[PDB]
């Protein structure tokens, strides 16, 4: 019998409950709208796009299913047999999370669900150039700086710029309004939960069961769970609290992480009694070398101890909005 939380950070949606506080949903609860019921038939499996332990995504081309004779590429989430009723059920679950929470620009959306006869599919947007933290590793060197010659990078078209920087944090913060304004939190937010499609669009997700978290050394042991530690609010990390402003954190360290270009969170920091320590004694990272002092300014912002303190994603795509104009 697996405890879940060692194998994926579920996404909850809260509700309010009693005075001022929110409560969990029972995702389990939400309603399944058959709208979305897609035959099996109609789709053609390809490479894997990712897995874990139990569940994988793999690339499938979708005969009729946003034109009634054309075919589209899509991803489809998906569990291994060797799955339990446990993750059985998560995968329900995230799909009546998605079915609950609509369609948004940036976010990785729902197209279409199997849910009878074999094994629940999923089916999602396919976006071509992958997580975006390794896509902004593979593009770190050729980052260009501002007032430089193209003739400098050989793919300069396709290099990487603080526009595009600025970009992508403006898209992703208006993705986590979205899941704020349907009281939903992500709880795992990091670059390696973004993607980017065509027209370097970011959308986030989850790759959840098809991530092999117990290979991925930013999961950390901790209690019964694998838990992002470097991600996570200090009231997530010590009292198991999560709030739309723990995610506002971790938006903090994914803009971190974004204008390092792909770097890794407190280097030289491996987490332990000393890094837990350090950062209720208030260590914080400092600028990345690519990030403009205003973005620096969210970040710290998205850092402080007391949650109220945090701006909140409604307040920070104004900010970055402005930001994008100005420049
Ligand atoms: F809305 C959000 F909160 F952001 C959200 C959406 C979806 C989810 C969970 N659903 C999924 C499903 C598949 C994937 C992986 C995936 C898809 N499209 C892709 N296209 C390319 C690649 Cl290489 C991987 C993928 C990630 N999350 C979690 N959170």
């Amino acid at each position: 019998h697996h405890h879940m939380p060692m194998y994926e950070v579920q996404w909850k949606v809260v509700e309010e409950s009693n005075g001022n506080n929110y409560s969990y949903i029972d995702p389990t609860q939400l309603p399944y709208d058959h709208k979305w019921e897609f035959p099996r038939n109609r789709l053609s499996f390809g490479k894997t796009l990712g897995a874990g332990a139990f569940g994988k995504v793999v690339e499938a081309t979708a005969q009729g299913l946003i034109k009634s004779d054309a075919a589209m590429t899509v991803a489809v989430k998906m569990l291994k047999p060797s799955a339990h009723s446990t993750e059985r059920e998560a995968l329900m679950s995230e799909l009546k999370v998605l079915s609950y929470l609509g369609n948004h620009e940036n976010i990785v959306n729902l197209l279409g669900a199997c849910t009878h006869g074999g094994p629940t599919l999923v089916i999602t947007e396919y976006c071509c150039y992958g997580d975006l933290l390794n896509f902004l590793r593979r593009k770190r060197d050729s980052f260009h700086s501002s007032d430089t010659s193209p003739a400098s990078m050989e793919d300069d078209e396709n290099a990487l710029d603080l526009e595009d920087l600025l970009s992508f944090s403006y898209q992703v913060a208006k993705g986590m309004a979205f899941l704020a304004s349907k009281n939903c939190i992500h709880r795992d937010l990091a670059a390696r939960n973004i993607l980017l499609t065509h027209g370097r669009i970011t959308k986030i997700c989850d790759f959840g069961l098809a991530r092999d978290i117990k290979n991925d050394s930013n999961y950390v042991d901790k209690g019964n769970a694998r838990l992002p530690v470097k991600w996570m609010a200090p009231e997530s990390i010590f009292n198991s609290v999560y709030t739309f402003e723990s995610d506002v954190w971790s938006y903090g360290i994914f803009l971190w992480e974004l204008f390092s270009l792909g770097s890794s969170p407190y280097p030289g920091m491996p987490v332990d009694s000393k890094f837990y320590k350090m950062i209720k004694e208030g260590f914080r990272m400092s600028s990345p070398e690519h990030a403009p002092a205003e973005m620096y300014d969210i970040m710290k912002t998205c850092w402080d101890a007391d949650p109220d303190k945090r701006p909140t994603f409604k307040q920070i795509v104004q900010d970055i909005e402005k930001q994008i104009s100005e420049s």
